[PDB]
């Protein structure tokens, strides 16, 4: 408990294309390059020699493979992968001294979902079975690594940005990789990691919206995601804000839609122009929430050219490695809550830090929930 030092820094990647761990599949094992995704929920790999991929799992390699015989067929916004679905033994090198037999979705075919270049070849959905495809009877990896050995029912994600690394703690919590207190959220319903935001600052300076605006329909926690995505109507208020907070420059009105970058001559990026952005979380105790604050240099995103990283959604808050970059995250499914500290590892400058802070006084917070 509290010590894990085989697993700090077990995590790699590279800006703009996630975060990796290392796993083995099948007997021999096979190494293969995961990336850690906390909003979705099926561990799928490319299966076949897709010409992106340095490295795909070979089913006919594995003595332990056993085929489901069910195929799966997985459509996302812009992208899909189809697959086979078996179960194999799995284990993670810098992790746990286990190994579980798991589902393991085979993909034979994929559209717009492996990133040419990108040193990954498969996802870990880390989140409920409720989201799993096809549906919530195929046991995502996570609920087997738990039923199987005696891991505790929690992670942690250490996510340190820009050539980027961090930690993925299995089954517990590593307290040299955050400073200051944890605080918690509660996970509002095992599917998503689904939580509730009940206030947005902008400098300390409060939007007013209707709170049940900030989780329209949803806000969650998810590592496979860059942005920071908000409500349309929130994305709106918000951005009118920071501009008018940076109104010292202007930048094309396409910038804050994402759609073109903005540079500085090197090393004089003038940060302190951009103000701060807080989310206040629902808390453990009723009337109670916390704070956590972020910088510009978690949502202005190095591409000396950047690009703004808080996007408009049409499914809810996504608090994507904009958000997590700047905090130590710890998963704690067995008690259904979601932990924020200030991260050990987090981009900051002599003057402004990430934070996270409480407790404060909030009534209502359970109208900020959408049905
Ligand atoms: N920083 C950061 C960073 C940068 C890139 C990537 C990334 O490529 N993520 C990615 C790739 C393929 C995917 F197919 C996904 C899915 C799979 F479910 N997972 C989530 N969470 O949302 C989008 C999605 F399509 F639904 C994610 N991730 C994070
Ligand atoms: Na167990
Ligand atoms: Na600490």
């Amino acid at each position: 408990r509290g010590s894990f030092v085989e697993m700090v820094d077990n995590l790699r990647g590279k800006s703009g294309q996630g975060y990796y761990v290392e796993m083995t599949v099948g007997s021999p094992p096979q190494t293969l390059n995961i990336l850690v995704d906390t909003g979705s929920s099926n561990f799928a790999v490319g299966a076949a020699p897709h010409p992106f991929l340095h490295r795909y799992y070979q089913r006919q390699l594995s003595s332990t493979y056993r085929d489901l015989r069910k195929g799966v067929y997985v459509p996302y916004t812009q992208g899909k992968w189809e697959g086979e679905l078996g179960t194999d033994l799995v284990s993670i090198p810098h992790g746990p001294n286990v190994t579980v037999r798991a589902n393991i979705a085979a993909i034979t075919e994929s559209d717009k979902f492996f990133i040419n270049g990108s040193n990954w070849e498969g996802i870990l959905g880390l989140a409920y079975a409720e989201i799993a495809r096809p549906d919530d009877s195929l046991e995502p990896f996570f609920d087997s690594l738990v039923k199987q050995t005696h891991v505790p029912n929690l992670f942690s994600l250490q996510l340190c940005g820009a050539s980027v690394g961090g930690s993925m703690i299995i089954g517990g919590i590593d307290h040299s990789l955050y400073t200051g207190s944890l605080w918690y959220t509660p996970i509002r319903r095992e599917w998503y990691y689904e939580v509730i935001i009940v206030r947005v600052e902008i400098n300390g300076q409060d939007l007013k919206m209707d709170c049940k605006e900030y989780n329209y329909d949803k806000s969650i926690v998810d590592s496979g995601t860059t942005n920071l995505r908000l409500p349309k109507k929130v994305f709106e208020a918000a951005v009118a804000s920071i501009k008018a907070a940076s109104s010292t420059e202007k930048f094309p009105d396409g910038f804050w839609l994402g759609e073109q970058l903005v540079c500085w001559q090197a090393g004089t990026t003038p940060w302190n122009i951009f103000p701060v952005i807080s989310l206040y979380l629902m808390g453990e105790v009723t009337n109670q929430s916390f704070r956590i604050t972020i910088l510009p240099q978690q949502y202005l995103r190095p591409v000396d050219c950047y690009k703004f990283a808080i996007s408009q959604s049409s499914t809810g808050t996504v608090m994507g490695a904009v958000i997590m970059e700047g905090f130590y995250v710890v998963f704690d499914r067995a008690r259904k809550r979601i932990g924020f500290a200030v991260s050990a590892c987090h981009v900051h400058d002599e003057f402004r830090t990430a934070a996270v802070e409480g407790p404060f006084v909030t009534l209502d917070m359970e109208d900020c929930g959408y049905n």
